[PDB]
């Protein structure tokens, strides 16, 4: 089996994407950040403290006939941006652009945080990270990847983020007119539960390519590019009048810059992210001083390749029994 979805931009920065998604009989449509960096589908429910719902559509399990309870199990989850959403757990059937898993875990939020009930737009979470970090209790359950892996055609995602423009992804096959070129596929570490990878190095603008290796995480879940210190210290001294900016809480640069690209290495090939991709706006609305989309990862412990990075690039999710990952450009 396969199955294909188009993503959309929440915003016109592109801060995430939604991919619709069918849960119960009959269909209930949500719409999920669809998240390589963490494992737990979980989803505004008919059990989420109402005052903690704002617009979000919610999945109501009582209307589904196929839904079932997850007797004792429970779920709790704090991302790296400090945001954090609690509940219980249902099976039901799941299915994405026309793939379709039974019993698969739902978990039910009885309580999100604030930056969750402030976003209308995004109905809830579908982890695609390793099941090893899924969140449930006493009972740990699958990803709907893992779930769907036997029954496709080939044991993979691929994930083509467009910038400022929907995009796409499928599982079970690799389109092979969706990328130039060919993919560049590298060894993935499953140690700490992410797609975690190496990069072979970077450049700035049409600078030379520094050989150096950066180990991080493919995270579709993330808006941003965090990298070490140097490296981003490097990018942004490229650009006039840019800085770091405590009171902020990162890089900024002069919103009249033009900025240069930035390069990543995987294995020999190279990836060029345009210096459009990295320019995420007004730090506040009339503002002058513009949010860099290159970060530093300094303090969150690992370097983080989310969708500045992605979104350059179309990325296969390679799940066979040595899992790895592929970029080709686009």
């Amino acid at each position: 089996s396969t199955g294909s979805a188009t993503t959309t931009p929440i915003d016109s920065l592109d801060d995430a994407y939604i991919t619709p998604v069918q849960i119960g009989t009959p269909a209930q449509t949500l719409n999920l950040d669809f998240d390589t960096g963490s494992s737990d589908l979980w989803v505004f429910s008919s059990e989420t403290t109402a005052s903690e719902v704002d617009g979000q559509t919610i999945y109501t399990p009582s209307k589904s006939t196929t839904a079932k309870l997850l007797s004792g199990a429970t779920w709790s989850i704090s991302y790296g941006d400090g945001s954090s959403s609690s509940g219980d757990v249902y099976t039901d059937t799941v299915s994405v652009g026309g793939l379709t898993v039974t019993g698969q875990a739902v978990e039910s939020a009885k309580k999100v945080s604030s930056s969750f009930t402030e976003d209308s737009t995004i109905d809830g979470l579908l982890g695609l990270a390793f099941s090893t970090l899924n969140t449930v209790s006493p009972t740990q359950q699958k990803t709907f990847f893992d779930n769907a892996k036997a029954s496709l055609d080939s044991p993979v995602f691929t994930a083509d983020l467009g910038y400022h423009a929907p995009g796409t992804y499928n599982f079970g096959f690799i389109d092979t007119t969706a990328y130039t070129g060919s993919i560049t596929y590298t060894a993935v570490s499953t140690k700490q539960g992410f797609w975690e990878w190496t990069s072979t190095g970077y450049a700035v603008g049409s600078g030379t390519f520094k050989s150096t290796s950066i180990d991080g995480i493919a995270d579709t879940g993330t808006t941003l590019l965090y990298l070490p210190a140097t490296v981003v210290s490097a990018y942004w001294a490229q650009v006039s009048g840019a800085k770091s900016s405590s009171s902020v809480g990162g890089y900024v640069f002069p919103c009249s810059a033009t900025l240069p690209s930035f390069t990543f290495g995987v294995g020999s090939a190279r990836i060029v992210i345009p210096g459009d991709y990295i320019d995420f706006g007004p730090i506040s609305t009339g503002s002058s001083s513009c949010f860099g989309g290159i970060q530093s990862s300094a303090g969150i412990g690992i370097n983080i390749f989310g969708d500045v990075a992605l979104k350059a690039a179309f990325v296969v999710f390679n799940g066979a029994t040595t899992p790895t990952l592929g970029f080709a450009s686009k």
